C-alpha cells in the first residue's frame, strides 16, 4: 500500500510512535518518506547481501528473517515479508526495537541525512491528528 502523508501520520500515532524515545511524530513520517516513499512494499538490496524492507526499510542483517542473509540475526522475530504488509504493526513494533538499540533514529541513514535538524513538524502540518 502507498500511504498518504496524513494517513500514515495517523496510523503511526495509533501505533504509539509520537514521541517514542523522544522522537516527535514528524521524524517518523519524514523517515518513512525518504526511506520508502510511503510504500509498504519497498525492498532494496545492499552490497553486503542483506535487503531492506518496507516503509521503514528494516534490514535483514539484524532484524528479520529472509532466508538469504548468512549469519544474520532476526532480532524482531519476524519474516521480513511481514514488513511489506499494508498493516504497519510489524514494521512499527520492530522499529521500536531498533530506535531503542542505542543510536536512536541515526540507524535510518536517510533520517540522519534528510530529516535530522530540519523542521520535521512540517510533515504533520495540516493533518487531523
Ligand atoms: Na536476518
Amino acid at each position: 500500500k502507498v500511504f498518504g502523508r496524513c494517513e500514515l501520520a495517523a496510523a503511526m500515532k495509533r501505533h504509539g510512535l509520537d514521541n517514542y524515545r523522544g522522537y516527535s511524530l514528524g521524524n517518523w513520517v519524514c523517515a518513512a518518506k525518504f526511506e520508502s516513499n510511503f510504500n509498504t512494499q519497498a525492498t532494496n538490496r545492499n552490497t553486503d547481501g542483506s535487503t531492506d524492507y518496507g516503509i521503514l526499510q528494516i534490514n535483514s542483517r539484524w532484524w528479520c528473517n529472509d532466508g538469504r542473509t548468512p549469519g544474520s540475526r532476526n532480532l524482531c522475530n519476524i519474516p521480513c515479508s511481514a514488513l511489506l504488509s499494508s498493516d504497519i504493526t510489524a514494521s512499527v513494533n520492530c522499529a521500536k526495537k531498533i530506535v531503542s538499540d542505542g543510536n536512536g533514529m541515526n540507524a535510518w541513514v536517510a533520517w540522519r541525512n534528510r530529516c535530522k535538524g530540519t523542521d520535521v513538524q512540517a510533515w504533520i502540518r495540516g493533518c487531523r491528528l
